[PDB]
């Protein structure tokens, strides 16, 4: 259907084919980071069914990116069949859902790009730290998609949300001093993004026991450390609700967490039988539209703190 | 080994991978003729184990080679596997052998390529009215490699021989009215390729009974004929000898005609137990060094005749 769409699943099954054949050594060296793997398509009168017939596919870092997706646990023939088996769905930057609900294809600008490169080292790094267990976007993949005329970046993210488990509650916090709520138009919409005072006015309780509440607490803090040390701002903890019994009314509510690796069951003397699935998103800084909003106070350090204070009272 | 080799490995499984999606109808259109795919591959500082780092690979007419390898009973997934499982085999233009020894690899000028399209759609209409019984070259597909600096063009058609049966003497004749022997210096080559006057010569006989014999003349007729009438000329027959005796020394000797298509058993009254393997080869003109032999009499109907009653005595 949508031809950029069409060059993504080619370009993930390409890109992946070629990874099968090259030895993964247990390192990356610093020229990984500066890598990338180029292919234009040329076709004349030939294939017009399937494929536009001029496009470009660029992957960026194809190594660090198939050294993540391990570090993961994400195995590149499950990632590879997830985004080429069937088309990914949309939902109206534009984003995308793997048609099995596993993986999230966001759409970026070219500065996003730039940051992401500039950030990627450190992140990995970060990663290596953390054995991969991290409140962050898990980063699968990068790329650039050409189809005569126009060009578009997207990354591949792990889904926040469950694969099996649909969510009728969905927040998006912050901690700033400025009142955020969504709108009365967007209170409204299908299964809506709810902000700050959403959560503080409806009095939305966590119910987690203090084990998890303290590893998670923890995990949030070094994250958070960590963002504010790559001067990174804005981003936001992403709340999903899962109801066990709403979702028999329309494992009985038990999760796998080796794929839904943000879930968080409720304590046993929760009030519903709940699944909450919680991560940090949205981490870069797009100052093309930032600076859009400014044209027409807080710093990292301060976000950092403001966002931990908040998050901290409301669980 | 061979980068170039690596292309045309890389760049056939990528080829047939493609065509695997793409619907195959019973007809070729018009444009198919004039149709082909081309993949520009740029990778920095990525996969420089197996791959060239900058190339080129591009298909002449994918549809129509698909259409012909099908009309000749090959199968694209067994097509595939022959020239990808393992590298193809060199032996010192430059040709090559699949590792699986079902087909050969041939290196020819953009002059060749300009004239195979020439002729392409002459050819194919020919192999559908022969149902693909025929002793002409079985084309299977045309290819372009670039690997930074260095163009080739290769063309692949079936192996003459048999992929078991070794061969022990081998002819190349024309029935020209000028002298035709290998050198002294051939003559002595580990497998050499004896001519017209070798043949006659060392009295040599092809033991088989009436009714191949009438069959193959025929099959000769009908394509030497349109040879003549696309001007075509200075092609050969490639006569391959199987001794059943001598390859014990070193089925039984029987081959399967489906695989080895060119092969003809001996007649039960012959001297030795022979297999011959028999077919047209070389079509192309290469007037380029046909031109360089002039520089530093006969026309295609006149080679035709010549050609036809030379065949036709021998045997």
């Amino acid at each position: 259907s949508d031809p950029l769409l069409s060059v993504l699943m080619w370009g993930v099954n390409h890109s992946i084919n070629e990874l099968s054949h090259v030895q993964i050594p247990v390192m990356l060296m610093p020229d990984d980071f500066k890598a990338y793997s180029k292919i234009k398509v040329d076709n004349h009168l030939f294939n017009k069914e399937n494929m536009p017939s001029h496009f470009k596919f660029k992957e960026y870092c194809p190594m660090v990116f198939r050294n993540l997706r391990e570090r993961f646990g994400i195995d590149d023939q499950d990632f590879q069949n997830s985004l080429t088996r069937s088309a990914p769905l949309p939902n109206d930057a534009r984003f995308h859902t793997s048609y099995d609900k596993r993986y999230i294809i966001k759409t970026i600008t070219s500065e996003d790009v730039a940051e992401m490169h500039n950030i990627l080292k450190k992140y990995h790094q970060y990663i290596v730290e953390c054995h991969g267990i991290t409140l962050l976007p898990q980063f699968l993949g990068m790329y650039r998609l050409n189809v005569d005329g126009v060009e578009i970046y997207v990354i591949v993210t792990r889904n926040v949300f469950s694969h099996r488990l649909s969510v009728y509650r969905k927040y998006d916090l912050k901690g700033s001093t400025v009142a955020r709520e969504a709108s009365d138009k967007e209170k409204a919409k299908e299964l809506p993004t709810l902000k700050d005072n959403d959560f503080i006015n409806e009095g939305q309780k966590i119910y987690i026991d203090d084990n998890n509440k303290k590893v998670f607490l923890e995990k949030l803090k070094k994250d958070v450390e960590f963002l504010a040390q790559l001067k990174l701002m804005d981003y936001s903890l992403l709340v999903g609700i899962h109801d066990v019994e709403r979702a028999e009314q329309e494992a009985p509510g038990e999760f796998d967490p080796n794929i839904d690796v943000y879930g968080i069951k409720c304590h046993e003397n929760s009030p519903r039988k709940e699944v909450y699935f919680m991560a940090i998103i949205d981490i870069l800084t797009h100052y093309d539209a930032k600076k859009k909003a400014a044209h027409a106070t807080v710093n990292p350090e301060q976000y950092s703190k403001r966002f931990l204070d908040f998050i901290g009272h409301i669980l």
